[PDB]
Formats: C-alpha cells, structure tokens, sequence
C-alpha cells in the first residue's frame, strides 16, 4: 500500500485553468475591469529574468495584465522606493512584487524596500504587516507566500481534514517554514515547529500526521522517520549530478522519497510536487487581491 | 518534594527597582525629560479598572508619567481612532496602549484600532508590524507582548537553557498564546501549540519540558499530564482565583512552577514598564 502521489503539475494546471475562467467571468460581469499585476525588477540577473518571464506568461494566459518594470543596476535605493510608492498609489495595479534578490551596484536595504509595499498589494505576502496578520489568524483577507500556499492546497487535495491532526513543520524560514506553521495552526492542526536546534528530530517527525519539510538539506528526512499513513509535503529543491538525466543533473527533495513513499498515504514527488504549484499560487493571490479591490 | 516556586512578585519587584534607577539615571542625564506612558480605555469594566490602577501604580513608583484616558461606552470606532492619532502625534507620549477588551455598545474592530497605533509607541506589541517581526524572528526591531515577555523572563529564572527543549504552549491568542510560541521558537525550543481543536491534549502536554498554559479554563490542565521535571508557566486568572493549571497536582510533578496569583501577572506589569522605559530611551537616542 504505497503512498498516493500528489501531482503538483496536474493540480496546478487545473488551478490555472480555473483562474482563467474566473478572470474571464469577472471581466464579463464587470465590463472594463482588468486584474493587474506588476513585477518590479532591479538589475538583470539571468535567473530572475527566467522566473519573471514564467510569471508574466502564466498571468497573460489567465488574462491578468502583468506589467514588468526592469530598473538598471545603477539604480539607488531611493529610486526603488519611489517606484514602490507609485505602485502603491496606482489604483490600476491590484497587486505587485519585488523580485529578489536585487541586482544593483549600490547598497539597497532589501527589508526596507519589501516593507514599503502596501499590505493590500503584497501578493508574495512577505511584508511584516502581512506576516503579522497571517501569523495571528487573519487568513480571510491576508496574502500567503506562494510556497506554503501551494503546500496547503496539496494537503487539502488529499481530502483528509486538517483539524485535530498533528502537523510537523521542519524549517522555520520567512519564505516557507514560518508561514507554513501559520496556515496549519489556523486550519486547526496541532503544530510542532522544528529547526536546526531540534534534538531527536526523527522522533519529532514521527509524530506528524501531516509533515511539511523545508530545510534545504537533501534527503535528510529518512522514510523510517515518517509516521505510517502521514501526508508528506516536500518543499526541497536540491540538485545532484546524474549523467543518466537529460541535463546531467537530478532534483531531490528534503525527504528520502523512495523509502518515505512506502510509509505515507500521500506524498509530493520531487520534481513535480510543490514546485509547479508556485506560480499558480501567485496568480491565485493576484485574483484574490483584484476581487477584494473590486468589492 | 514539590516544584520550586517561581515568585513573580519578588522577581518583578527586582526588575521594577532596576527600572526605577534607570529612569532616575536618565532624568539626571537630561533634566526635565520624563518617560511617558498613556493607557486608553473604552468603557468602565471593573477588572480593567483594577488592572490599569496596578499599571499606573508601578509606573509612578518607577518614575514614569502615566496618563489614563477613559472613554464612555457610547464611544465609536471613529472616536477611538481620534484619540489614537492624538497619542501618535503627541511627541511627549513615548509609549501608549489600548486596554482590552473594549467595552462599548457599538461594534469596534479591535485589530483596526490597535493597528492604528504607531509601532514605535506600541509598548504592548499588538500591532501587526510588531507581531510580524516576532512571528518571523526579527527581534532587534520589535516590542513583544508583555505577558509572553514575563513568561520568558520566568523561564529564564530557572537557569535552564531553552535551546533544544520541547516546549508546549496551550492556547494561541494574539495576546499570549501566539506570541509565546514565537518567543520560544526563536529562543530555539521545539514548540507545539495546542488549542481547543487539539485531540489528546494530555499527551501533548506530557511532551513539554517547558509548559505555558494560557487557556482561561480553571485548572483544566491536570498535574498528571505534566512531564516530570517540567517548567510550568501558568498565565491563567480564573474565578477564589485559580490558574489554568491544577496547581497542587502539577507542583508534585514539575520542577519549577508559577503560582496563581503572584506569578505571571506581576511580571506582565513589570515587562510593560520595561518596554515603556525602552520606548522613552529610544526616543532620546
Ligand atoms: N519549489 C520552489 O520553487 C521553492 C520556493 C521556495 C523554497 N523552496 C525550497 O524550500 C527549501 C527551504 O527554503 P528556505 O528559504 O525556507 O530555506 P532556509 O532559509 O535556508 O532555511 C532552512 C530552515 O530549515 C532549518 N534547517 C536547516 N537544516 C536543518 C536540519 N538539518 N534539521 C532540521 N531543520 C534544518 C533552518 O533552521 P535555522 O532557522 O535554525 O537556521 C531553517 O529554519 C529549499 O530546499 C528551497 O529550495 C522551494
Ligand atoms: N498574568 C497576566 O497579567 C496576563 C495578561 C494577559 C493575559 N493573561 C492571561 O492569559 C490567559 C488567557 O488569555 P487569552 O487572552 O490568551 O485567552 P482567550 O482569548 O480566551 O483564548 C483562549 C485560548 O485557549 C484555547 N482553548 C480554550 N479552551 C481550550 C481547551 N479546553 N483546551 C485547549 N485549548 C483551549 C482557545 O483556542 P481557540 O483559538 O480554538 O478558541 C484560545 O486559543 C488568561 O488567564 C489571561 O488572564 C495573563
Ligand atoms: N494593552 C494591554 N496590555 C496588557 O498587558 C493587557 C491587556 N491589554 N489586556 C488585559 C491583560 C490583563 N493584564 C494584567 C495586568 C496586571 C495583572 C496583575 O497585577 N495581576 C496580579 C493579581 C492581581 C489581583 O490581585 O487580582 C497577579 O499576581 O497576577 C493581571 C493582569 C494585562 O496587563 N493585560
């Protein structure tokens, strides 16, 4: 009785398809309405360009107007701030994000930059105000960072109710671990947060009916740790040289998939699990923002 | 035979005396400067009146100038926002707070009222900005809620390091439970937060090397559940006054435990005073 596989690629395809239909219907229901997203970029990093293009492409297929603002490396902190303020004030923009890391020749305080974003437009959900709302249970209108948001979607796809279940979160970062706990707690699970200072991590993990791992430590969570029947969600993206792969490298998660799939009732593969969910979540946050503005 | 008692009244007394000399020292450096705290109250609850007087009493004894503004029950959210804005713009007021719960005949959104407070004067740490900072590990920048702070201070009085310990927080409210988890987590403990939807709470509590209960249910956490040798922090105030923990039973299993009263309560006022003196000093700096 091996674990059922949570196909993030197929699930995200369904999500993006449904969001397109939603967007179409909003535009027809309220003529003239244009859900708009804006991505602010500083510099010209190769990985950022790629990531940005993927986002803008998903947005245009869903029917969301995606605006890309690419500022030069020479940009100073004050200029980046002026754009953020202007984006905040632009009533045609429903949500926007600052693609990190900033690529500038000058010192720019990333945190100050990020926290200048109006909470109501913060689709990536990383501002302190937004983290604060999420952390305290304002799940009704706050923004949820794309990775933990996609993880909750996957957990819900299983059909197994979260309330009352013991969920374990390995990792406590601002991008995944922290907000992941918030989601699970406010979905009524008894959450236990683990990190690098956790003793007997194996025994801790073995208590999780729901397990979300976000450590960056390739395959550390062995299958023996997994509680029989648990829902395993692996956010890890670790590259390993493998000449048998088309591009000479394989992607492994933070969980030992092969042995963990024999224990879990549901597990996210790597690649093809949490990763493909990412862009859809941003698109979902963007539509949520647009609907709230529209109301 | 029983667990060592964490005397919040004695411990708070020491912090308050520390704060007093700090305030005296500061006035000697800048004569005429006076740290100021302001407590906004809506309504006229008897318990809230008592709690404010205690905060006012500690302030005075430390040398802090505390103002008490009591608005009638007929008050609207719009009127409350007016006072908050006044306090934000009043350069002489370093730290201020809104006593909870609000006692009004009108519907007032507590989060909107609290979030109108300038984070620099949120000595109570209830704003989303302060909550967001604590919730993410950014402790250089924020004000932590007074009760969790008092609890962390009480845990530290055991001498026992927090790192690597399995801690259990029973309750997840914005005032104590939620911020208590954050404090323990960023103090490197492995934390489990329980609430009303938690199944087998007894088995969860039994995992706690450190236990913080803030549920508001009289002696609900039984002593049998206590992990032998645990540090029990009881935030409960239930009416005789009792904690959320069955004290007599829990004291025979715990190693260190907070009595009720004279435990977490005095510490809450002491920490509020501490954040106030900090808000005053950051103003001079
Ligand atoms: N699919 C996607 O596109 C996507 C997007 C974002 C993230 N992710 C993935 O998520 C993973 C984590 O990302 P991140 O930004 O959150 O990472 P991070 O900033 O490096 O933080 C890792 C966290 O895990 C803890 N940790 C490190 N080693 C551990 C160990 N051996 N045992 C227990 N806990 C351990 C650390 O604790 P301390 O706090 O004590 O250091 C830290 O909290 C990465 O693999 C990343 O690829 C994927
Ligand atoms: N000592 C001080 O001076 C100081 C200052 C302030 C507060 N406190 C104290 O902290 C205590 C609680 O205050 P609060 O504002 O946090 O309370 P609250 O708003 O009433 O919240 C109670 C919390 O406990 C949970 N809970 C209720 N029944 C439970 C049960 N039977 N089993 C497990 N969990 C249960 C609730 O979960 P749900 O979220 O699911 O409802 C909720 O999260 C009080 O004693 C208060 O006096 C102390
Ligand atoms: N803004 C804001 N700040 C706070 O820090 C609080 C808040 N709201 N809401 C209510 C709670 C109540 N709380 C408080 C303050 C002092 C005492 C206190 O001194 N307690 C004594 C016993 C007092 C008695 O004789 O009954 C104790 O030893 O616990 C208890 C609660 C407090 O101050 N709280």
């Amino acid at each position: 009785a091996p674990a059922e596989i949570l196909n993030g690629k197929e699930i995200s395809a369904q999500i993006r398809a449904r969001l397109k239909n939603q967007v179409t219907q909003l535009k027809e229901q309220v003529p003239g309405f244009t859900p708009r997203l804006a991505i602010l970029q500083v510099g010209n990093r190769d990985d950022s360009n790629l990531y940005i293009n993927v986002k803008l492409k998903a947005a245009e297929e869903i029917g969301i107007k995606a605006t890309h603002i690419k500022l030069p490396r020479t940009t100073t902190e004050s200029e980046v701030m002026k754009y953020i303020t202007s984006l905040n004030e632009d009533s045609t923009v429903h949500g926007f994000l600052v693609q990190l890391p900033l690529d500038s020749e000058n010192s720019i305080n990333t945190e100050e930059v990020i926290n200048a974003i109006a909470p109501e437009k913060d689709v990536d959900g990383l501002t302190s105000i937004n983290a604060g709302r999420l952390a305290r249970g304002d799940l009704n209108d706050c923004f949820i960072p794309c990775t933990p948001k996609g993880c909750l979607e996957l957990i819900k796809e299983t059909g197994v109710p979260i309330a009352g279940r013991h969920a374990v979160v390995v990792g406590r970062s601002k991008i995944v671990g922290a907000p992941m706990h918030d989601l699970l707690l406010w979905n009524n699970a008894t959450v236990t947060t683990c990190h690098s200072k956790t003793a007997h991590l194996d025994e801790e993990v073995n208590k999780g009916d729901i397990l979300v791992v976000a450590t960056g430590q390739p395959e550390m969570v062995k299958g023996e740790w997994i509680k029989p029947g648990a829902i395993v969600i692996d956010c890890g993206i670790n590259y390993v040289p493998d000449d048998k792969k088309p591009n000479g490298r394989k992607v492994v998660g933070d969980v030992a998939y092969d042995e963990a799939k024999e224990r879990a009732s549901f597990i996210t593969p790597v690649p093809g699990g949490v990763g493909p969910m990412t862009v859809a979540m941003l698109m979902q946050s963007t539509v949520e923002s647009a609907k709230r503005f529209l109301e």
